[PDB]
Protein backbone atom coordinates (compact mmCIF):
# COMPACT_ATOMS: atom_id res chain seq x y z
CA UNK A 1 0.00 0.00 0.00
CA UNK A 2 0.30 3.69 -0.11
CA UNK A 3 -1.35 4.82 2.89
CA UNK A 4 0.22 5.47 6.30
CA UNK A 5 -1.73 4.84 9.58
CA UNK A 6 -1.01 7.77 11.92
CA UNK A 7 -1.65 8.15 15.77
CA UNK A 8 -2.77 11.38 17.49
CA UNK A 9 0.65 11.09 19.09
CA UNK A 10 2.96 12.00 16.22
CA UNK A 11 0.78 14.89 14.97
CA UNK A 12 -0.90 17.90 16.14
CA UNK A 13 -3.27 20.04 15.22
CA UNK A 14 -1.87 23.99 15.51
CA UNK A 15 -4.17 26.30 13.32
CA UNK A 16 -7.50 26.15 11.47
CA UNK A 17 -7.85 27.21 7.41
CA UNK A 18 -10.96 26.25 6.60
CA UNK A 19 -14.25 24.22 6.75
CA UNK A 20 -15.58 21.71 3.61
CA UNK A 21 -16.36 18.27 2.58
CA UNK A 22 -17.42 15.98 5.75
CA UNK A 23 -14.38 17.80 7.95
CA UNK A 24 -12.56 21.02 8.79
CA UNK A 25 -8.92 21.71 7.51
CA UNK A 26 -6.49 21.88 10.20
CA UNK A 27 -2.80 23.21 9.34
CA UNK A 28 -0.73 20.39 11.43
CA UNK A 29 2.73 19.30 12.06
CA UNK A 30 3.98 15.81 12.01
CA UNK A 31 6.49 14.45 14.76
CA UNK A 32 8.59 11.53 13.59
CA UNK A 33 8.98 9.06 16.38
CA UNK A 34 12.54 9.53 18.01
CA UNK A 35 13.07 12.57 16.13
CA UNK A 36 13.13 16.02 16.86
CA UNK A 37 11.62 17.98 13.64
CA UNK A 38 8.14 18.95 13.08
CA UNK A 39 6.96 18.65 9.66
CA UNK A 40 3.60 20.82 8.37
CA UNK A 41 1.22 18.77 7.13
CA UNK A 42 -2.80 19.05 5.96
CA UNK A 43 -5.19 17.60 8.40
CA UNK A 44 -9.38 17.10 7.43
CA UNK A 45 -10.70 16.39 10.52
CA UNK A 46 -14.18 14.82 9.32
CA UNK A 47 -17.41 15.18 11.69
CA UNK A 48 -18.58 13.18 14.38
CA UNK A 49 -21.29 11.27 12.93
CA UNK A 50 -19.78 7.61 12.02
CA UNK A 51 -20.29 4.05 12.37
CA UNK A 52 -18.06 0.83 13.72
CA UNK A 53 -17.51 -0.26 10.54
CA UNK A 54 -17.84 3.16 8.49
CA UNK A 55 -13.47 2.97 9.05
CA UNK A 56 -13.75 0.10 6.74
CA UNK A 57 -15.50 2.10 4.67
CA UNK A 58 -13.22 5.15 4.77
CA UNK A 59 -10.39 2.84 4.64
CA UNK A 60 -11.29 1.49 1.25
CA UNK A 61 -11.85 4.64 -0.01
CA UNK A 62 -8.38 6.01 1.49
CA UNK A 63 -6.27 3.53 -0.02
CA UNK A 64 -7.94 4.42 -3.31
CA UNK A 65 -6.67 8.24 -2.78
CA UNK A 66 -3.31 7.61 -1.82
CA UNK A 67 -2.73 5.70 -4.71
CA UNK A 68 -3.19 8.55 -7.50
CA UNK A 69 -0.08 9.52 -9.41
CA UNK A 70 -0.48 12.54 -11.05
CA UNK A 71 1.52 16.22 -10.63
CA UNK A 72 -1.74 18.07 -10.90
CA UNK A 73 -4.20 15.99 -8.55
CA UNK A 74 -3.06 15.22 -5.18
CA UNK A 75 -2.49 12.29 -2.80
CA UNK A 76 -3.89 11.14 0.48
CA UNK A 77 -0.81 10.19 2.50
CA UNK A 78 -1.98 9.56 5.95
CA UNK A 79 -4.97 8.88 7.71
CA UNK A 80 -6.06 8.80 11.45
CA UNK A 81 -8.93 6.65 13.17
CA UNK A 82 -10.05 8.61 16.21
CA UNK A 83 -13.56 9.23 16.94
CA UNK A 84 -13.77 11.83 14.58
CA UNK A 85 -11.52 10.44 11.49
CA UNK A 86 -8.21 12.58 10.54
CA UNK A 87 -6.95 12.91 7.20
CA UNK A 88 -3.23 13.81 6.53
CA UNK A 89 -1.70 15.22 3.53
CA UNK A 90 0.62 17.38 1.72
CA UNK A 91 0.15 21.49 2.85
CA UNK A 92 -0.75 23.78 -0.09
CA UNK A 93 0.94 26.91 0.82
CA UNK A 94 -1.29 29.06 -0.97
CA UNK A 95 -4.84 27.54 -0.11
CA UNK A 96 -7.39 27.20 -3.47
CA UNK A 97 -7.36 28.09 -6.35
CA UNK A 98 -10.58 30.41 -6.01
CA UNK A 99 -9.45 32.39 -3.25
CA UNK A 100 -5.67 33.43 -4.80
CA UNK A 101 -8.41 34.43 -8.10
CA UNK A 102 -10.14 36.56 -5.63
CA UNK A 103 -7.31 38.41 -3.76
CA UNK A 104 -4.93 38.57 -6.90
CA UNK A 105 -8.10 40.14 -8.78
CA UNK A 106 -5.42 42.22 -10.97
CA UNK A 107 -2.16 40.70 -11.42
CA UNK A 108 -3.53 37.44 -13.34
CA UNK A 109 -2.19 37.42 -17.03
CA UNK A 110 -3.76 35.78 -20.05
CA UNK A 111 -1.22 32.78 -19.80
CA UNK A 112 -2.02 32.08 -16.16
CA UNK A 113 -5.25 31.34 -16.49
CA UNK A 114 -5.37 29.32 -19.73
CA UNK A 115 -2.33 27.00 -18.34
CA UNK A 116 -4.38 26.64 -14.79
CA UNK A 117 -7.34 25.33 -17.15
CA UNK A 118 -4.90 22.99 -18.98
CA UNK A 119 -3.56 21.56 -15.53
CA UNK A 120 -6.92 21.54 -14.32
CA UNK A 121 -7.78 19.19 -17.22
CA UNK A 122 -4.85 16.88 -17.31
CA UNK A 123 -6.10 16.05 -13.81
CA UNK A 124 -9.14 15.52 -14.57
CA UNK A 125 -8.16 13.15 -17.53
CA UNK A 126 -6.11 11.30 -15.04
CA UNK A 127 -8.86 10.44 -12.87
CA UNK A 128 -11.34 9.63 -16.19
CA UNK A 129 -8.39 6.92 -17.12
CA UNK A 130 -8.68 5.17 -13.48
CA UNK A 131 -12.22 5.57 -13.55
CA UNK A 132 -12.80 7.96 -10.74
CA UNK A 133 -15.87 9.83 -10.50
CA UNK A 134 -14.84 13.18 -8.73
CA UNK A 135 -18.49 14.65 -8.27
CA UNK A 136 -17.09 17.63 -6.19
CA UNK A 137 -15.23 19.66 -8.68
CA UNK A 138 -15.12 23.93 -8.52
CA UNK A 139 -12.78 26.43 -7.76
CA UNK A 140 -12.31 25.85 -4.41
CA UNK A 141 -10.96 22.45 -4.70
CA UNK A 142 -8.44 23.65 -7.46
CA UNK A 143 -5.24 24.04 -4.39
CA UNK A 144 -2.55 26.86 -5.28
CA UNK A 145 1.06 24.78 -4.55
CA UNK A 146 2.83 27.43 -6.76
CA UNK A 147 1.00 29.89 -9.12
CA UNK A 148 2.20 28.03 -11.89
CA UNK A 149 1.50 24.82 -10.11
CA UNK A 150 -2.56 23.65 -8.95
CA UNK A 151 -3.43 20.59 -8.19
CA UNK A 152 -7.18 18.95 -7.72
CA UNK A 153 -8.29 17.82 -4.16
CA UNK A 154 -11.12 16.37 -2.49
CA UNK A 155 -12.19 13.14 -4.42
CA UNK A 156 -15.41 11.72 -3.86
CA UNK A 157 -22.92 21.91 -5.08
CA UNK A 158 -26.37 21.96 -7.28
CA UNK A 159 -24.50 25.14 -8.88
CA UNK A 160 -21.89 23.00 -10.31
CA UNK A 161 -23.84 19.88 -10.89
CA UNK A 162 -24.99 18.86 -14.46
CA UNK A 163 -28.70 18.37 -14.94
CA UNK A 164 -28.29 14.47 -15.15
CA UNK A 165 -27.29 15.31 -11.98
CA UNK A 166 -29.09 17.12 -10.22
CA UNK A 167 -32.34 15.92 -11.70
CA UNK A 168 -31.79 12.11 -11.04
CA UNK A 169 -27.98 11.87 -9.60
CA UNK A 170 -26.01 10.90 -12.28
CA UNK A 171 -22.47 11.15 -12.01
CA UNK A 172 -20.31 10.39 -15.04
CA UNK A 173 -16.84 11.77 -16.03
CA UNK A 174 -19.41 13.78 -18.68
CA UNK A 175 -21.09 15.32 -15.56
CA UNK A 176 -17.36 16.38 -14.41
CA UNK A 177 -16.86 18.00 -17.63
CA UNK A 178 -19.71 20.27 -16.74
CA UNK A 179 -18.10 21.07 -13.36
CA UNK A 180 -15.17 21.63 -15.42
CA UNK A 181 -16.98 24.13 -17.36
CA UNK A 182 -18.36 26.09 -13.86
CA UNK A 183 -15.18 25.69 -12.70
CA UNK A 184 -13.01 27.57 -15.32
CA UNK A 185 -16.32 30.04 -15.61
CA UNK A 186 -15.00 30.91 -11.87
CA UNK A 187 -11.68 31.45 -12.71
CA UNK A 188 -12.38 33.86 -15.98
CA UNK A 189 -14.23 35.94 -13.74
CA UNK A 190 -11.95 36.38 -11.10
CA UNK A 191 -13.55 34.48 -8.28
CA UNK A 192 -17.41 35.43 -9.15
CA UNK A 193 -20.57 33.25 -7.34
CA UNK A 194 -22.46 31.41 -10.22
CA UNK A 195 -26.02 32.25 -10.40
CA UNK A 196 -25.19 34.37 -7.92
CA UNK A 197 -29.01 35.30 -6.23
CA UNK A 198 -31.03 32.22 -7.88
CA UNK A 199 -31.86 30.08 -5.24
CA UNK A 200 -30.32 26.82 -5.10
CA UNK A 201 -34.12 24.80 -5.52
CA UNK A 202 -34.71 26.73 -8.73
CA UNK A 203 -31.39 26.14 -10.64
CA UNK A 204 -32.58 22.81 -12.41
CA UNK A 205 -35.25 24.97 -13.67
CA UNK A 206 -33.20 27.30 -15.26
CA UNK A 207 -31.50 24.75 -16.53
CA UNK A 208 -34.23 22.99 -18.43
CA UNK A 209 -34.94 26.36 -19.99
CA UNK A 210 -31.71 27.04 -21.95
CA UNK A 211 -29.70 29.64 -19.63
CA UNK A 212 -26.40 28.87 -18.86
CA UNK A 213 -24.39 31.07 -17.13
CA UNK A 214 -23.29 34.74 -18.86
CA UNK A 215 -20.23 35.53 -20.97
CA UNK A 216 -17.18 36.71 -18.74
CA UNK A 217 -15.82 39.80 -20.20
CA UNK A 218 -12.60 38.48 -20.50
CA UNK A 219 -13.67 34.97 -22.96
CA UNK A 220 -13.76 35.05 -26.62
CA UNK A 221 -16.33 33.17 -28.28
CA UNK A 222 -13.51 30.52 -28.80
CA UNK A 223 -13.64 30.34 -24.96
CA UNK A 224 -17.24 30.54 -24.39
CA UNK A 225 -17.99 28.09 -26.97
CA UNK A 226 -16.08 25.29 -25.05
CA UNK A 227 -17.72 26.20 -22.03
CA UNK A 228 -21.19 26.21 -23.45
CA UNK A 229 -20.35 22.74 -24.39
CA UNK A 230 -19.10 21.98 -21.69
CA UNK A 231 -23.17 22.03 -20.04
CA UNK A 232 -25.12 20.51 -22.92
CA UNK A 233 -28.01 18.37 -21.49
CA UNK A 234 -26.47 15.37 -23.60
CA UNK A 235 -23.65 14.16 -21.70
CA UNK A 236 -21.98 12.45 -24.27
CA UNK A 237 -21.83 15.75 -26.50
CA UNK A 238 -20.00 17.11 -24.02
CA UNK A 239 -15.87 17.56 -24.79
CA UNK A 240 -14.13 15.04 -23.20
CA UNK A 241 -10.99 15.72 -21.00
CA UNK A 242 -8.10 14.35 -23.26
CA UNK A 243 -9.87 16.96 -26.04
CA UNK A 244 -9.33 20.09 -23.15
CA UNK A 245 -6.22 19.27 -22.73
CA UNK A 246 -5.47 20.00 -26.37
CA UNK A 247 -7.74 22.93 -27.14
CA UNK A 248 -6.56 24.65 -23.96
CA UNK A 249 -3.21 23.65 -25.04
CA UNK A 250 -3.74 25.64 -28.15
CA UNK A 251 -4.85 28.97 -26.85
CA UNK A 252 -2.03 28.75 -24.26
CA UNK A 253 0.48 29.32 -26.87
CA UNK A 254 -1.26 32.55 -28.12
CA UNK A 255 -2.79 33.76 -24.68
CA UNK A 256 -3.68 36.85 -25.51
CA UNK A 257 -5.46 35.86 -28.86
CA UNK A 258 -8.39 34.34 -26.53
CA UNK A 259 -8.47 36.16 -23.68
CA UNK A 260 -8.89 40.33 -23.02
CA UNK A 261 -7.25 41.35 -19.98
CA UNK A 262 -5.87 45.12 -19.30
CA UNK A 263 -3.01 45.61 -17.90
CA UNK A 264 4.81 33.40 -15.92
CA UNK A 265 7.70 34.79 -13.90
CA UNK A 266 11.38 33.60 -15.48
CA UNK A 267 13.01 29.98 -15.32
CA UNK A 268 15.28 31.49 -12.85
CA UNK A 269 12.00 32.07 -10.42
CA UNK A 270 10.32 28.91 -11.57
CA UNK A 271 13.28 26.89 -11.24
CA UNK A 272 14.09 28.77 -7.56
CA UNK A 273 10.46 27.83 -6.53
CA UNK A 274 10.39 24.46 -7.82
CA UNK A 275 13.74 24.01 -5.96
CA UNK A 276 12.01 25.23 -2.83
CA UNK A 277 8.53 23.89 -2.94
CA UNK A 278 7.46 22.01 -5.95
CA UNK A 279 10.62 18.74 -6.32
CA UNK A 280 8.28 16.57 -8.67
CA UNK A 281 8.86 15.94 -12.05
CA UNK A 282 6.22 18.14 -13.49
CA UNK B 1 23.16 29.56 -16.21
CA UNK B 2 21.52 32.58 -15.81
CA UNK B 3 18.29 30.96 -14.58
CA UNK B 4 19.67 28.89 -11.78
CA UNK B 5 20.18 31.70 -9.43
CA UNK B 6 19.24 35.78 -8.39
CA UNK B 7 18.08 35.99 -5.29
CA UNK B 8 19.21 39.13 -3.05
CA UNK B 9 16.68 42.03 -1.77
CA UNK B 10 16.23 41.28 2.43
CA UNK B 11 12.85 42.75 1.33
CA UNK B 12 12.12 38.60 0.65
CA UNK B 13 13.77 37.19 3.69
CA UNK B 14 14.14 37.09 7.25
CA UNK B 15 16.27 34.92 9.78
CA UNK B 16 14.34 33.70 12.52
CA UNK B 17 16.18 31.05 14.77
CA UNK B 18 19.28 28.97 15.06
CA UNK B 19 20.65 25.90 14.71
CA UNK B 20 24.17 25.24 15.50
CA UNK B 21 27.32 27.28 13.89
CA UNK B 22 29.99 27.07 11.49
CA UNK B 23 33.35 28.12 11.40
CA UNK B 24 32.38 30.31 7.95
CA UNK B 25 28.91 31.57 9.09
CA UNK B 26 25.81 30.22 11.20
CA UNK B 27 23.46 27.88 9.57
CA UNK B 28 20.18 29.85 11.59
CA UNK B 29 17.23 29.48 9.99
CA UNK B 30 14.80 32.17 7.95
CA UNK B 31 11.61 32.65 5.88
CA UNK B 32 11.33 33.87 2.85
CA UNK B 33 8.34 35.92 1.81
CA UNK B 34 7.33 35.69 -1.66
CA UNK B 35 6.81 39.42 -3.49
CA UNK B 36 2.80 40.13 -3.18
CA UNK B 37 2.05 37.08 -1.82
CA UNK B 38 1.22 36.14 1.82
CA UNK B 39 3.50 32.76 2.60
CA UNK B 40 6.55 32.41 4.58
CA UNK B 41 8.99 29.39 3.39
CA UNK B 42 11.33 27.90 5.55
CA UNK B 43 14.95 28.21 4.05
CA UNK B 44 18.17 28.31 5.34
CA UNK B 45 20.91 31.51 5.75
CA UNK B 46 24.60 31.41 5.64
CA UNK B 47 25.83 34.83 6.67
CA UNK B 48 29.92 34.85 6.41
CA UNK B 49 34.78 40.42 -4.27
CA UNK B 50 31.25 40.66 -5.23
CA UNK B 51 31.43 39.76 -8.73
CA UNK B 52 34.32 37.21 -7.54
CA UNK B 53 31.33 35.80 -5.17
CA UNK B 54 28.91 35.85 -8.01
CA UNK B 55 30.82 34.06 -10.08
CA UNK B 56 31.62 31.01 -7.63
CA UNK B 57 27.84 31.41 -6.58
CA UNK B 58 26.71 30.70 -10.19
CA UNK B 59 28.59 27.69 -10.39
CA UNK B 60 27.19 25.77 -7.26
CA UNK B 61 23.85 26.67 -8.43
CA UNK B 62 24.33 24.36 -11.75
CA UNK B 63 25.11 21.40 -9.76
CA UNK B 64 21.91 18.97 -10.35
CA UNK B 65 22.42 15.68 -8.37
CA UNK B 66 20.39 14.19 -5.40
CA UNK B 67 23.04 14.07 -3.33
CA UNK B 68 24.65 17.36 -3.93
CA UNK B 69 23.14 20.54 -2.57
CA UNK B 70 22.33 23.12 -5.10
CA UNK B 71 22.85 27.04 -4.36
CA UNK B 72 19.08 28.45 -4.72
CA UNK B 73 20.40 32.20 -3.41
CA UNK B 74 22.46 34.96 -2.43
CA UNK B 75 22.02 38.27 -0.45
CA UNK B 76 25.39 40.84 -1.11
CA UNK B 77 24.73 43.09 1.27
CA UNK B 78 25.76 42.58 4.58
CA UNK B 79 28.01 39.98 4.54
CA UNK B 80 27.44 37.15 1.50
CA UNK B 81 23.99 35.66 2.74
CA UNK B 82 23.57 32.48 1.26
CA UNK B 83 20.42 30.53 0.66
CA UNK B 84 19.32 26.78 0.39
CA UNK B 85 16.30 24.78 1.07
CA UNK B 86 15.83 23.92 5.20
CA UNK B 87 17.43 20.83 6.23
CA UNK B 88 15.46 19.87 9.59
CA UNK B 89 17.44 16.81 10.82
CA UNK B 90 20.67 19.26 10.48
CA UNK B 91 24.21 17.65 9.77
CA UNK B 92 24.79 14.10 9.64
CA UNK B 93 27.65 14.20 12.15
CA UNK B 94 25.01 15.25 14.78
CA UNK B 95 22.28 13.19 13.87
CA UNK B 96 24.63 9.62 13.81
CA UNK B 97 25.72 10.90 17.09
CA UNK B 98 22.40 11.84 18.48
CA UNK B 99 20.86 8.25 17.03
CA UNK B 100 24.09 6.36 17.99
CA UNK B 101 22.45 3.14 18.73
CA UNK B 102 19.68 2.41 16.79
CA UNK B 103 21.54 2.85 13.50
CA UNK B 104 22.02 -0.60 11.70
CA UNK B 105 24.33 -2.07 9.21
CA UNK B 106 22.02 -1.17 5.77
CA UNK B 107 21.81 2.74 7.37
CA UNK B 108 25.69 3.14 7.38
CA UNK B 109 26.99 1.67 4.63
CA UNK B 110 23.77 3.37 2.02
CA UNK B 111 24.82 6.26 3.69
CA UNK B 112 28.54 5.92 2.36
CA UNK B 113 27.35 5.11 -1.22
CA UNK B 114 25.39 8.44 -1.40
CA UNK B 115 28.04 10.20 -0.01
CA UNK B 116 30.00 8.43 -2.24
CA UNK B 117 27.63 9.14 -5.18
CA UNK B 118 27.72 13.05 -4.67
CA UNK B 119 31.15 13.26 -4.43
CA UNK B 120 31.78 11.33 -7.73
CA UNK B 121 29.60 13.48 -8.98
CA UNK B 122 31.64 16.63 -8.30
CA UNK B 123 34.72 14.87 -9.72
CA UNK B 124 32.44 14.08 -12.53
CA UNK B 125 31.77 18.53 -12.47
CA UNK B 126 35.42 18.56 -12.05
CA UNK B 127 37.72 21.85 -0.51
CA UNK B 128 36.05 20.11 2.53
CA UNK B 129 34.02 17.14 2.95
CA UNK B 130 33.15 15.90 6.49
CA UNK B 131 30.37 14.76 8.24
CA UNK B 132 29.29 17.79 9.42
CA UNK B 133 28.96 19.09 6.00
CA UNK B 134 26.62 15.89 4.88
CA UNK B 135 23.35 17.41 5.50
CA UNK B 136 20.28 14.65 5.84
CA UNK B 137 16.70 15.93 3.80
CA UNK B 138 15.02 12.44 5.35
CA UNK B 139 16.82 9.60 7.57
CA UNK B 140 17.10 8.17 4.09
CA UNK B 141 18.64 11.25 2.00
CA UNK B 142 21.98 12.55 3.11
CA UNK B 143 23.24 15.46 0.85
CA UNK B 144 26.86 17.38 0.68
CA UNK B 145 26.94 20.80 1.11
CA UNK B 146 29.00 24.65 1.69
CA UNK B 147 32.01 25.21 -0.33
CA UNK B 148 43.19 19.73 9.20
CA UNK B 149 42.53 16.30 10.50
CA UNK B 150 40.25 15.83 7.17
CA UNK B 151 42.29 17.06 4.95
CA UNK B 152 45.32 14.48 2.70
CA UNK B 153 49.05 14.62 3.61
CA UNK B 154 49.69 16.65 -0.09
CA UNK B 155 46.88 19.25 1.25
CA UNK B 156 48.53 19.79 4.09
CA UNK B 157 52.07 19.91 2.96
CA UNK B 158 51.81 22.47 0.61
CA UNK B 159 47.97 23.08 -0.07
CA UNK B 160 47.42 20.06 -3.11
CA UNK B 161 43.76 19.72 -3.62
CA UNK B 162 42.84 16.91 -5.93
CA UNK B 163 39.39 14.26 -6.19
CA UNK B 164 41.78 12.13 -4.65
CA UNK B 165 42.04 14.86 -2.10
CA UNK B 166 38.85 14.34 -1.81
CA UNK B 167 38.88 10.41 -1.00
CA UNK B 168 41.49 10.96 2.28
CA UNK B 169 38.24 13.60 3.32
CA UNK B 170 35.78 10.88 2.17
CA UNK B 171 38.00 8.10 3.98
CA UNK B 172 37.81 10.44 7.24
CA UNK B 173 34.30 10.86 7.00
CA UNK B 174 33.03 7.61 6.63
CA UNK B 175 35.47 6.61 9.82
CA UNK B 176 33.24 9.73 11.95
CA UNK B 177 30.06 7.26 10.55
CA UNK B 178 31.18 4.08 11.94
CA UNK B 179 32.57 5.07 14.85
CA UNK B 180 28.96 7.04 15.86
CA UNK B 181 30.46 10.47 15.31
CA UNK B 182 33.80 10.57 17.02
CA UNK B 183 36.38 12.89 17.04
CA UNK B 184 39.13 12.30 14.90
CA UNK B 185 42.70 12.51 16.19
CA UNK B 186 41.31 12.99 19.21
CA UNK B 187 43.87 14.56 21.78
CA UNK B 188 46.69 15.80 19.29
CA UNK B 189 46.71 19.61 18.94
CA UNK B 190 47.23 22.50 16.76
CA UNK B 191 50.25 21.53 14.24
CA UNK B 192 51.53 17.82 14.52
CA UNK B 193 49.14 15.94 12.01
CA UNK B 194 51.40 15.78 9.53
CA UNK B 195 53.95 14.67 11.35
CA UNK B 196 51.99 11.19 12.37
CA UNK B 197 50.63 10.76 8.85
CA UNK B 198 54.32 10.92 7.29
CA UNK B 199 54.78 7.97 9.62
CA UNK B 200 51.84 6.51 10.83
CA UNK B 201 49.81 3.26 10.12
CA UNK B 202 46.31 5.55 9.81
CA UNK B 203 43.43 5.75 12.11
CA UNK B 204 42.13 3.12 13.87
CA UNK B 205 39.94 0.47 12.76
CA UNK B 206 36.31 1.27 14.71
CA UNK B 207 34.65 -1.78 16.61
CA UNK B 208 31.64 -2.34 14.34
CA UNK B 209 33.70 -2.46 10.88
CA UNK B 210 35.19 -5.79 10.12
CA UNK B 211 38.52 -5.85 8.06
CA UNK B 212 36.60 -5.92 4.60
CA UNK B 213 35.42 -2.36 5.76
CA UNK B 214 38.41 -1.32 7.50
CA UNK B 215 40.94 -1.83 4.35
CA UNK B 216 39.22 1.12 2.06
CA UNK B 217 39.46 3.23 4.85
CA UNK B 218 43.18 2.22 4.57
CA UNK B 219 43.54 2.67 1.23
CA UNK B 220 41.65 6.03 0.90
CA UNK B 221 44.91 7.20 3.08
CA UNK B 222 47.69 5.87 1.22
CA UNK B 223 50.75 8.32 0.76
CA UNK B 224 50.80 8.02 -2.98
CA UNK B 225 47.35 10.10 -4.04
CA UNK B 226 46.97 8.21 -7.59
CA UNK B 227 46.96 4.78 -5.23
CA UNK B 228 44.07 5.42 -3.72
CA UNK B 229 40.33 4.46 -4.91
CA UNK B 230 38.56 6.24 -7.35
CA UNK B 231 35.09 7.69 -6.15
CA UNK B 232 33.61 5.60 -8.72
CA UNK B 233 34.76 2.56 -7.12
CA UNK B 234 33.87 3.04 -3.46
CA UNK B 235 30.50 3.41 -5.01
CA UNK B 236 30.58 -0.08 -6.47
CA UNK B 237 31.92 -1.52 -2.94
CA UNK B 238 30.00 0.20 -0.99
CA UNK B 239 26.74 -1.14 -2.70
CA UNK B 240 28.12 -4.50 -2.58
CA UNK B 241 28.79 -4.40 0.95
CA UNK B 242 25.09 -3.11 1.50
CA UNK B 243 23.27 -6.06 -0.10
CA UNK B 244 24.82 -7.96 2.42
CA UNK B 245 25.18 -5.37 5.22
CA UNK B 246 25.81 -7.70 8.40
CA UNK B 247 28.27 -9.48 6.64
CA UNK B 248 30.50 -6.44 6.24
CA UNK B 249 29.21 -4.63 9.65
CA UNK B 250 11.88 0.89 6.66
CA UNK B 251 9.34 -0.06 4.83
CA UNK B 252 7.83 1.13 1.63
CA UNK B 253 5.43 2.39 3.13
CA UNK B 254 7.09 5.19 5.39
CA UNK B 255 9.72 5.45 2.92
CA UNK B 256 7.25 6.84 0.42
CA UNK B 257 5.52 8.80 2.93
CA UNK B 258 8.98 10.83 3.97
CA UNK B 259 9.37 11.49 0.53
CA UNK B 260 5.62 12.48 -0.03
CA UNK B 261 5.95 15.46 2.41
CA UNK B 262 9.69 15.90 2.33
CA UNK B 263 12.06 14.71 -0.33
CA UNK B 264 10.05 14.94 -3.73
CA UNK B 265 13.44 14.63 -6.03
CA UNK B 266 14.34 11.79 -7.61
CA UNK B 267 15.88 8.76 -6.61
C1 LIG C 1 -4.11 17.94 -2.66
C2 LIG C 1 -3.93 17.58 -1.39
C3 LIG C 1 -4.90 16.72 -0.62
O1 LIG C 1 -4.89 15.51 -0.84
N1 LIG C 1 -5.81 17.27 0.34
C4 LIG C 1 -5.96 18.63 0.74
C5 LIG C 1 -5.00 19.62 1.04
C6 LIG C 1 -5.56 20.94 1.43
C7 LIG C 1 -4.85 22.25 1.82
O2 LIG C 1 -3.63 22.28 1.84
N2 LIG C 1 -5.53 23.49 2.17
C8 LIG C 1 -4.99 24.79 2.57
N3 LIG C 1 -3.70 25.15 2.70
C9 LIG C 1 -3.67 26.51 3.12
C10 LIG C 1 -2.52 27.29 3.37
C11 LIG C 1 -2.68 28.60 3.78
C12 LIG C 1 -3.96 29.14 3.93
C13 LIG C 1 -5.13 28.42 3.70
C14 LIG C 1 -6.40 29.15 3.92
C15 LIG C 1 -5.00 27.02 3.26
N4 LIG C 1 -5.86 25.87 2.90
C16 LIG C 1 -7.38 25.69 2.83
C17 LIG C 1 -7.92 24.83 3.98
C18 LIG C 1 -9.30 24.27 3.65
C19 LIG C 1 -9.58 24.23 2.15
C20 LIG C 1 -10.23 25.53 1.63
N5 LIG C 1 -9.35 26.74 1.60
C21 LIG C 1 -9.59 27.74 0.63
O3 LIG C 1 -8.88 28.73 0.61
C22 LIG C 1 -10.70 27.60 -0.35
C23 LIG C 1 -10.48 27.29 -1.63
C24 LIG C 1 -8.26 26.93 2.54
C25 LIG C 1 -6.93 20.82 1.41
S1 LIG C 1 -7.52 19.31 0.96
Amino acid sequence: ALLRILKETEFKKIKVLGSGAFGTVYKGLWIPEGEKVKIPVAIKELREATSPKANKEILDEAYVMASVDNPHVCRLLGICLTSTVQLIMQLMPFGCLLDYVREHKDNIGSQYLLNWCVQIAKGMNYLEDRRLVHRDLAARNVLVKTPQHVKITDFGPIKWMALESILHRIYTHQSDVWSYGVTVWELMTFGSKPYDGIPASEISSILEKGERLPQPPICTIDVYMIMRKCWMIDADSRPKFRELIIEFSKMARDPQRYLVIQGLPSPTDSNFYRALMDEEDM
